[PDB]
């Protein structure tokens, strides 16, 4: 549920992490 949602946002913060460098 609510980590279910919410998993939109971590994917997102790994993947600008990952493609940053």
């Amino acid at each position: 549920g609510i980590f279910s949602k919410l998993a939109g946002k971590k994917i997102k913060n790994l993947l600008i992490s990952g493609l940053k460098g």
